[PDB]
């Protein structure tokens, strides 16, 4: 008869015993290197050039394209729930706005600057972050100014990007986040802020590690910033490029970045860990991209996972990997969940 | 009797099982129990059975508790009863414990280590690549991630 | 009677047991830090100024000096077998071509640029690397412009080398590999590419660690680039110079190199390991030189070793030492071997 | 007309200039981390059980199988030339000597112990090293005692190996070098020496990093120690196994090794470098194996390289990689070369 066999054992080694550290709910909280708080949440906003807008973005569950006149009523509850910061994304829909040099990017009458002014007035305590790029304002849909061949033109690009960033800061943005990924733009932006006497009041949140991938889909729907005549594989880091990512982190830090953003998040947790070592003295931010966000929702609907559970798991993962800030579309949910 | 894991009896039983699989012909054994010090007993068992030189010990050194093991419980019908595995599997926020578990398993004889889940724990894989730099690291794309 | 003695033993220590990790064929593959793939192979090419050339190089078994008109038929099978990249070497044979400043180096009608144009046209998917130096175009046979005393003239040399490199890139080369070993040439080449607006499309593969030795023989036959009035012991690193090699690696990296090459390979595996630590974020390439290559062939003929076996052993050694790319004359063989 | 182009240059950067450190012959010597001296050379000896032997080993140029009665006249000149140490290898040719447990390994009447006694008497100042293994004394040709299945039997093996090592030391060997590569043999050998009260006088030179390869050929001819019924791929490290090699080095050191040997040499220079970091406080020895040695000779005959030149280059390479001792068949040559 097959019976249960038990091998002869040796006395337990103290070094084997780890269980004493997480056998209680409170202990699992104590084991966390960083605890998730409401003030680490950064909610993205898609401001449209139509002040009465409030359009739902198909590929982005529960997220819409808001116009200035609908901002107050939208923000009120969130701010009351503890929202401390937002990241602005402009979505100029009016025809004849987009061009080869992203002129509309810093248009004072544009959605971004209009949004900055509104928020600084209606929600003076909110921290305003502005994404800096040309992709949503270029006729070609690329992040910077191009060469006749269609390839990125570094010099003209960073020159234009620096202007945009300084202009947002001039309008009142507390922080600028260049997501272009073009070589040396951080240095030009920092120098520009210095020359404009705004470097002491403007936080530079660089998307130091932004990889190219299949997770930016839904975003291209909410802001209509899709490439034309190719992909961003030449500026955004290759998914397998750890060395380049590490070099980009060191570069951006050396160029003046006050903090860095890792995008995507979950799919690049190892890069977040690398960043926490290289940029140990700077705040690291995780960006839970549209694709990752939409992926969780899809899986949830399919019953593969539980929304709240996986959201907490994924977000706690960012903190474990070293991040202390999080840009997520789940901000509204967390402002609630963190209360309980 | 209280329902809590019994380390001694557990590793004693697990070691027997692992050695038996190797005796049957398995080239490698991967303990996914996550119970304190099972790697040492399994390695010692293989040594005593004269199979340690032919059996690769692939330890699930870093196995976190989470919401991604669902589908697996359907394919093998191995779902907990009267509680969860939160007392043996590492807490999602537990980086320190994970690092300590990696060092422990390595020191106990593991020939390679497995990180589970994968995608949701890429940072732990990176930690493992430094701590267990001389050993092969394996990623386990779990049912939940796959689904 | 002498009998076999067995000392009293103690229970086996777990820390002693390593055998569990490599007792199976698959395991020995899992133990490899990097696995050899077809796309890591870089095949050198010796383009002659005689379009109908196809001369065999005595000291270089199975290797010849090809002319443009024989390139198509030579490359076809290789590319079909998986060849992804080649490294061009010009061998201008026409008299009155060589001079004191290597004028012919970037001659648009020369073998290198002619080769670039041909390949970009007939094999558009092939990655083109060009070795950058003056040794094969100078009347004196040295790597750079000389002083009246015969000693290397840094300034004029790097100035000329930078021009050559930019010109190859202008012709269409995807990557440039300066093998001159002259102080600070990487910086001038990078700056030159920047000024020519080609730095974003040109990979700079620096021969950061190139030692002087007895293994470059056969090469001097295939390209006729032998020194005149001395040796290269003043620019190429001394075989015992580890400190200088480490300093050269850091220097080249800091000067803009995108990747580095270690030459020779087998005889300098320790330097490859040093490079994998210093230049951890950059791709490291091993160059299996003519002497090493010819040495394996000789030993094989003598029956000392087996060609295929030692080739795999030596090449796997490069990967073990940290390289992820390999320039070897055995490329054709590997394109076959890797299939089985 | 194509003219030589010279790009505009910037003032030379001090950090680019490395040339000032190796522009003179003496400087290239100063750049060496370690200089090659006669006392670092260890000459191998193949003692036969036929006292009047002096047979030439085909696959091993200029090397023979010597009997005790021919040892004096062979050693005299070498010792006079500066030879300070030798490594003994036994080659029992008498029939019925080899068996399943390598009984003859420590046979007092065997070549090794007979050699130790002779040398200690005729050349009292010579340092005697003995290779420790069973391969040359087993009927199966393997390094240790086997299981019925043909697989290595760790326990019985190290038990037998420890006895052999202690016996050689008892006979008068100053140092023992276990080249078996069987898990934990160093610990048993050290413990055995301790129990025999010889640990304070016996240097344990472990072949901590011994890889399996295609370079041990000629050796199997000089000592007739070739495997039977398989290869040594289960005990000797796989060529791609850097992790295992590093673990083996740490293990052997922790087990009592006083020094370590890296075999092969040239083909494993990166491992020598790894060893120089892990075993920084212990002397590292490079073993220029028969295959590597025969390879140099073959290439030399083929005119691919110059014997003396490549020998110096390869041997200086060991020192560069971190070794301070060298076991080489070129010892006789170096005892001459180092004089000039
Ligand atoms: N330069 C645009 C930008 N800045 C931030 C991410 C958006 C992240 C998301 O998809 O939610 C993107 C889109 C892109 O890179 O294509
Ligand atoms: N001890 C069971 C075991 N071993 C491997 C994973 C399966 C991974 C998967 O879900 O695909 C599980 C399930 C569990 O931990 O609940
Ligand atoms: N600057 C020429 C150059 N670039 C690459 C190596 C060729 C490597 C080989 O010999 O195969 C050489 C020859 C030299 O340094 O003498
Ligand atoms: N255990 C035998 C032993 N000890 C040293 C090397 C000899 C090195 C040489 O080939 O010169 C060998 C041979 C082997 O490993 O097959
Ligand atoms: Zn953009
Ligand atoms: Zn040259
Ligand atoms: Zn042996």
């Amino acid at each position: 008869m097959h019976t249960a066999e038990f091998l002869e054992t040796e006395p337990t080694e103290i070094s084997s015993v780890l269980a004493g550290g997480y056998n209680h709910p409170l202990l699992r909280q104590w084991q966390s290197e960083r605890q998730l708080t409401k003030n680490m949440l950064i909610f993205p906003l898609f401001i449209s050039d139509n002040p009465d807008d409030f359009t739902e973005i198909d590929s982005l569950p529960n997220i819409n394209r808001i116009g200035v006149n609908r901002l107050k009523d939208y923000l009120k509850p969130l701010v009351a729930k503890g929202l401390r910061s937002v990241i602005l994304f402009g979505v100029p829909l009016i025809p004849g706005t987009k061009d080869p040099v992203g002129t509309a990017a810093d248009d004072p009458a544009g959605p971004v600057i209009q949004g900055i002014k509104f928020i600084r007035e209606y929600f003076p305590e909110l921290y305003i972050i502005c994404d800096v790029c040309l992709c949503e304002y270029t006729s070609h849909g690329h992040c910077g100014v191009l060469y006749d061949d269609g390839t990125i033109n570094r010099e003209r690009s960073v020159s234009r990007l620096a202007a945009v960033a300084v202009n947002y800061a001039k309008a009142g943005a507390h922080c600028v986040a260049p997501s272009d990924m073009i070589d040396g733009r951080i240095r030009d932006i920092k120098r520009g802020l210095i020359n404009a006497n705004l470097a002491h009041k403007t936080f530079v949140l660089s998307y130091a590690a932004k990889f190219s991938g299949n997770l930016y889909g839904p975003f291209r729907d909410a802001a209509c910033s899709a490439p034309s005549n190719g992909d961003r594989k030449c500026y955004q880091l290759p998914p397998a490029g750890r060395g380049l990512a590490r070099r980009a982190l060191e570069r951006d830090m050396s160029e003046g970045a006050d903090g860095i953003i890792v995008k995507p998040s979950t799919f690049y947790l190892d890069i977040m860990r690398d960043a926490s070592e290289i940029c140990k003295d700077l705040p690291i931010c995780a960006y839970h991209v549209s694709g990752e966000y939409a992926m969780l929702h899809a899986a949830a609907e399919k019953g593969v996972v539980d929304l709240k559970t996986i959201a907490f798991e994924s977000h706690q993962g960012f903190l474990r990997a070293g991040a202390r800030l999080i840009i997520t579309y789940l901000a509204p949910e967390f402002l609630d969940w963190l209360d309980e």
